[PDB]
Protein backbone atom coordinates (compact mmCIF):
# COMPACT_ATOMS: atom_id res chain seq x y z
CA UNK A 1 0.00 0.00 0.00
CA UNK A 2 0.74 3.48 -0.88
CA UNK A 3 1.16 6.12 2.25
CA UNK A 4 11.73 11.40 2.48
CA UNK A 5 13.90 9.31 4.80
CA UNK A 6 11.66 6.57 5.04
CA UNK A 7 11.31 5.53 1.50
CA UNK A 8 15.03 7.42 -0.06
CA UNK A 9 18.11 6.51 0.31
CA UNK A 10 20.51 9.50 1.50
CA UNK A 11 23.15 8.84 -1.31
CA UNK A 12 27.09 10.62 -0.55
CA UNK A 13 27.44 12.73 -3.15
CA UNK A 14 31.58 11.52 -3.36
CA UNK A 15 29.42 8.46 -5.85
CA UNK A 16 27.67 11.10 -8.00
CA UNK A 17 29.08 12.64 -11.09
CA UNK A 18 27.37 14.96 -13.98
CA UNK A 19 28.39 14.61 -16.97
CA UNK A 20 25.30 16.47 -19.44
CA UNK A 21 23.01 19.45 -18.87
CA UNK A 22 20.03 18.70 -20.47
CA UNK A 23 17.86 22.05 -19.25
CA UNK A 24 15.87 23.63 -16.89
CA UNK A 25 13.50 21.81 -14.54
CA UNK A 26 10.52 23.52 -12.41
CA UNK A 27 13.07 23.71 -9.40
CA UNK A 28 16.14 24.18 -10.50
CA UNK A 29 18.28 22.40 -13.16
CA UNK A 30 17.77 18.66 -14.88
CA UNK A 31 21.20 16.63 -16.27
CA UNK A 32 22.45 12.90 -16.37
CA UNK A 33 25.53 11.87 -15.00
CA UNK A 34 27.05 8.77 -13.68
CA UNK A 35 26.21 6.59 -9.51
CA UNK A 36 28.80 4.94 -8.38
CA UNK A 37 27.04 2.30 -6.01
CA UNK A 38 28.03 0.54 -2.51
CA UNK A 39 29.20 -2.40 -4.19
CA UNK A 40 31.47 -0.33 -6.35
CA UNK A 41 29.43 -0.79 -9.77
CA UNK A 42 28.53 2.15 -11.49
CA UNK A 43 25.55 3.13 -13.46
CA UNK A 44 23.72 5.91 -15.57
CA UNK A 45 21.50 8.24 -13.86
CA UNK A 46 19.29 11.07 -14.44
CA UNK A 47 19.79 14.14 -11.95
CA UNK A 48 17.59 16.68 -11.04
CA UNK A 49 18.95 19.74 -8.56
CA UNK A 50 16.57 22.07 -5.99
CA UNK A 51 17.50 25.62 -7.20
CA UNK A 52 19.71 28.30 -4.98
CA UNK A 53 17.74 30.35 -2.88
CA UNK A 54 14.48 27.61 -3.03
CA UNK A 55 11.69 28.04 -0.59
CA UNK A 56 10.65 25.97 2.24
CA UNK A 57 7.89 25.11 0.11
CA UNK A 58 10.06 24.46 -3.21
CA UNK A 59 12.08 22.03 -1.22
CA UNK A 60 8.92 20.34 0.31
CA UNK A 61 7.49 20.29 -3.02
CA UNK A 62 10.77 18.86 -4.90
CA UNK A 63 11.44 15.82 -2.39
CA UNK A 64 7.57 15.29 -2.32
CA UNK A 65 8.37 13.29 -5.79
CA UNK A 66 11.06 11.18 -3.94
CA UNK A 67 8.70 10.51 -1.34
CA UNK A 68 5.99 9.41 -3.63
CA UNK A 69 8.69 7.48 -5.73
CA UNK A 70 10.27 5.78 -3.50
CA UNK A 71 7.28 3.30 -1.99
CA UNK A 72 7.75 1.74 -5.87
CA UNK A 73 9.98 -0.95 -7.42
CA UNK A 74 8.21 -2.29 -10.32
CA UNK A 75 10.45 -2.45 -13.65
CA UNK A 76 8.00 -0.19 -15.46
CA UNK A 77 8.13 2.60 -12.72
CA UNK A 78 11.06 4.79 -12.57
CA UNK A 79 13.66 3.71 -9.90
CA UNK A 80 14.52 6.48 -7.57
CA UNK A 81 18.11 5.70 -6.89
CA UNK A 82 18.15 8.11 -3.90
CA UNK A 83 18.51 12.04 -2.98
CA UNK A 84 21.34 14.41 -1.98
CA UNK A 85 20.00 16.68 1.32
CA UNK A 86 22.93 17.00 3.57
CA UNK A 87 24.62 18.75 0.64
CA UNK A 88 23.73 21.87 -1.15
CA UNK A 89 22.60 21.73 -4.21
CA UNK A 90 19.54 19.53 -2.91
CA UNK A 91 19.19 16.30 -5.64
CA UNK A 92 16.99 13.57 -6.52
CA UNK A 93 18.63 10.91 -8.64
CA UNK A 94 16.61 8.44 -10.42
CA UNK A 95 16.73 5.87 -13.49
CA UNK A 96 18.68 7.34 -16.49
CA UNK A 97 16.17 6.90 -19.76
CA UNK A 98 18.09 7.32 -22.87
CA UNK A 99 15.21 7.60 -25.47
CA UNK A 100 13.59 10.30 -23.09
CA UNK A 101 9.56 10.92 -23.33
CA UNK A 102 7.62 8.41 -25.19
CA UNK A 103 5.85 10.94 -27.11
CA UNK A 104 8.49 13.22 -28.04
CA UNK A 105 10.70 9.86 -29.19
CA UNK A 106 7.17 8.45 -31.04
CA UNK A 107 7.56 11.58 -33.26
CA UNK A 108 10.70 11.48 -34.32
CA UNK A 109 9.29 7.98 -35.54
CA UNK A 110 6.68 8.22 -37.40
CA UNK A 111 5.39 5.01 -38.56
CA UNK A 112 9.01 3.29 -37.88
CA UNK A 113 7.78 0.10 -35.18
CA UNK A 114 6.14 -2.79 -35.43
CA UNK A 115 2.92 -3.09 -34.24
CA UNK A 116 4.92 -5.70 -32.15
CA UNK A 117 6.99 -3.18 -30.90
CA UNK A 118 4.40 -0.86 -29.48
CA UNK A 119 2.26 -3.30 -28.05
CA UNK A 120 5.39 -4.25 -25.83
CA UNK A 121 5.44 -0.25 -24.90
CA UNK A 122 1.91 -0.32 -24.13
CA UNK A 123 2.15 -3.75 -21.79
CA UNK A 124 5.39 -2.64 -19.95
CA UNK A 125 2.59 1.26 -19.41
CA UNK A 126 -0.07 -1.19 -18.31
CA UNK A 127 2.08 -3.21 -15.84
CA UNK A 128 3.52 -0.34 -14.32
CA UNK A 129 0.26 1.05 -13.65
CA UNK A 130 -1.20 -2.34 -12.58
CA UNK A 131 1.43 -2.41 -9.98
CA UNK A 132 0.74 1.44 -9.02
CA UNK A 133 -3.12 0.52 -8.91
CA UNK A 134 -2.20 -2.42 -6.83
CA UNK A 135 -0.76 -0.05 -4.06
CA UNK A 136 -4.06 2.60 -4.22
CA UNK A 137 -2.20 4.85 -5.90
CA UNK A 138 -4.09 7.20 -8.28
CA UNK A 139 -1.82 8.61 -10.61
CA UNK A 140 -4.00 11.74 -12.12
CA UNK A 141 -0.90 12.64 -15.13
CA UNK A 142 -0.90 9.29 -16.29
CA UNK A 143 0.15 10.64 -20.47
CA UNK A 144 3.16 9.80 -22.74
CA UNK A 145 4.87 12.93 -22.14
CA UNK A 146 5.56 11.47 -18.50
CA UNK A 147 5.98 7.94 -19.92
CA UNK A 148 10.18 7.26 -20.43
CA UNK A 149 11.49 5.07 -22.83
CA UNK A 150 15.31 3.55 -22.29
CA UNK A 151 17.59 2.50 -24.66
CA UNK A 152 15.86 -1.39 -25.07
CA UNK A 153 12.27 0.76 -25.77
CA UNK A 154 11.44 -0.79 -22.24
CA UNK A 155 8.55 2.45 -21.28
CA UNK A 156 8.12 3.40 -17.55
CA UNK A 157 5.75 6.02 -15.84
CA UNK A 158 7.26 8.68 -14.12
CA UNK A 159 5.62 12.00 -12.77
CA UNK A 160 5.63 11.48 -9.38
CA UNK A 161 -8.43 17.51 -19.67
CA UNK A 162 -7.18 15.79 -22.77
CA UNK A 163 -5.99 12.74 -20.02
CA UNK A 164 -8.87 13.09 -17.77
CA UNK A 165 -11.99 11.08 -17.27
CA UNK A 166 -15.03 12.59 -17.53
CA UNK A 167 -15.94 11.99 -14.03
CA UNK A 168 -12.76 13.32 -12.61
CA UNK A 169 -13.28 16.46 -15.03
CA UNK A 170 -16.96 17.04 -13.72
CA UNK A 171 -16.68 16.70 -10.00
CA UNK A 172 -12.98 15.50 -9.60
CA UNK A 173 -13.95 11.71 -8.76
CA UNK A 174 -10.06 10.31 -9.40
CA UNK A 175 -9.94 6.64 -9.14
CA UNK A 176 -7.97 3.47 -10.18
CA UNK A 177 -10.70 3.45 -13.29
CA UNK A 178 -9.91 7.18 -14.27
CA UNK A 179 -6.37 5.84 -14.51
CA UNK A 180 -7.98 3.54 -16.67
CA UNK A 181 -9.26 6.26 -18.98
CA UNK A 182 -6.07 7.98 -18.91
CA UNK A 183 -4.57 4.48 -20.05
CA UNK A 184 -6.92 4.38 -23.22
CA UNK A 185 -5.58 8.15 -24.14
CA UNK A 186 -1.84 6.97 -23.63
CA UNK A 187 -2.69 4.28 -25.90
CA UNK A 188 -4.28 6.28 -28.64
CA UNK A 189 -0.94 8.52 -28.15
CA UNK A 190 1.14 5.68 -28.97
CA UNK A 191 -0.86 4.13 -32.17
CA UNK A 192 -1.07 7.74 -33.52
CA UNK A 193 3.08 7.82 -33.03
CA UNK A 194 2.66 10.84 -30.43
CA UNK A 195 -0.23 13.37 -31.87
CA UNK A 196 -1.88 15.48 -29.89
CA UNK A 197 -5.44 13.94 -27.71
CA UNK A 198 -8.11 15.63 -29.48
CA UNK A 199 -5.35 18.04 -31.31
CA UNK A 200 -5.49 21.63 -30.33
CA UNK A 201 -9.51 21.80 -29.90
CA UNK A 202 -10.95 23.96 -27.11
CA UNK A 203 -10.93 22.67 -23.64
CA UNK A 204 -14.77 23.42 -23.48
CA UNK A 205 -15.14 21.44 -26.11
CA UNK A 206 -12.88 18.39 -25.57
CA UNK A 207 -15.13 18.46 -22.29
CA UNK A 208 -18.67 18.60 -24.27
CA UNK A 209 -17.72 16.41 -27.23
CA UNK A 210 -16.45 13.39 -24.91
CA UNK A 211 -19.65 13.82 -22.84
CA UNK A 212 -22.31 13.52 -25.61
CA UNK A 213 -19.77 10.18 -26.22
CA UNK A 214 -17.47 11.49 -29.05
CA UNK A 215 -14.19 9.70 -28.78
CA UNK A 216 -10.69 9.49 -30.45
CA UNK A 217 -11.09 8.08 -33.67
CA UNK A 218 -8.99 4.97 -34.70
CA UNK A 219 -5.44 6.06 -35.78
CA UNK A 220 -4.09 5.26 -39.10
CA UNK A 221 -3.45 1.07 -39.11
CA UNK A 222 -4.51 0.86 -35.69
CA UNK A 223 -5.77 -2.87 -35.20
CA UNK A 224 -9.20 -3.34 -34.44
CA UNK A 225 -8.61 -5.14 -30.75
CA UNK A 226 -6.37 -1.72 -30.10
CA UNK A 227 -9.38 0.91 -31.27
CA UNK A 228 -11.60 -1.90 -29.19
CA UNK A 229 -9.33 -1.38 -25.96
CA UNK A 230 -9.35 2.43 -26.13
CA UNK A 231 -13.30 2.17 -26.25
CA UNK A 232 -13.04 0.00 -23.45
CA UNK A 233 -10.88 2.14 -21.43
CA UNK A 234 -13.30 5.41 -22.63
CA UNK A 235 -16.29 3.51 -20.89
CA UNK A 236 -18.67 6.75 -19.94
CA UNK A 237 -19.34 4.39 -16.69
CA UNK A 238 -16.11 3.73 -14.87
CA UNK A 239 -16.99 0.46 -13.40
CA UNK A 240 -16.98 -1.00 -16.94
CA UNK A 241 -14.09 -0.08 -17.97
CA UNK A 242 -11.43 -2.68 -17.76
CA UNK A 243 -8.78 -3.00 -14.33
CA UNK A 244 -5.50 -2.84 -15.27
CA UNK A 245 -4.80 -6.31 -14.44
CA UNK A 246 -7.11 -7.20 -17.80
CA UNK A 247 -5.04 -4.79 -19.61
CA UNK A 248 -2.34 -6.38 -19.47
CA UNK A 249 -3.97 -9.74 -20.04
CA UNK A 250 -5.53 -8.14 -22.76
CA UNK A 251 -1.70 -7.09 -24.48
CA UNK A 252 -0.23 -10.46 -23.73
CA UNK A 253 -2.86 -12.69 -25.68
CA UNK A 254 -2.46 -9.81 -28.55
CA UNK A 255 1.36 -10.78 -27.83
CA UNK A 256 1.04 -14.10 -27.79
CA UNK A 257 -1.25 -14.54 -31.27
CA UNK A 258 0.22 -11.89 -33.29
CA UNK A 259 -2.38 -12.90 -36.59
CA UNK A 260 -5.17 -11.08 -34.20
CA UNK A 261 -3.37 -7.27 -34.47
CA UNK A 262 -3.73 -7.91 -38.13
CA UNK A 263 -7.39 -7.34 -38.47
CA UNK A 264 -7.61 -3.99 -38.75
CA UNK A 265 -10.00 -1.60 -37.70
CA UNK A 266 -12.83 0.11 -40.00
CA UNK A 267 -12.52 2.92 -39.61
CA UNK A 268 -8.96 14.97 -37.31
CA UNK A 269 -12.74 14.60 -36.46
CA UNK A 270 -13.89 12.41 -33.29
CA UNK A 271 -16.45 9.25 -33.62
CA UNK A 272 -19.47 9.43 -31.59
CA UNK A 273 -19.29 5.82 -29.44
Amino acid sequence: TFVVHEFAKELDATNISIDKVVGAGEFGEVCSGRLKLPSKKEISVAIKTLKVGYTEKQRRDFLGEASIMGQFDHPNIIRLEGVVTKSKPVMIVTEYMENGSLDSFLRKHDAQFTVIQLVGMLRGIASGMKYLSDMGYVHRDLAARNILINSNLVCKVSDFIRWTSPEAIAYRKFTSASDVWSYGIVLWEVMSYGERPYWEMSNQDVIKAVDEGYRLPPPMDCPAALYQLMLDCWQKDRNNRPKFEQIVSILDKLIRNPGSLKIITSASNLLLD
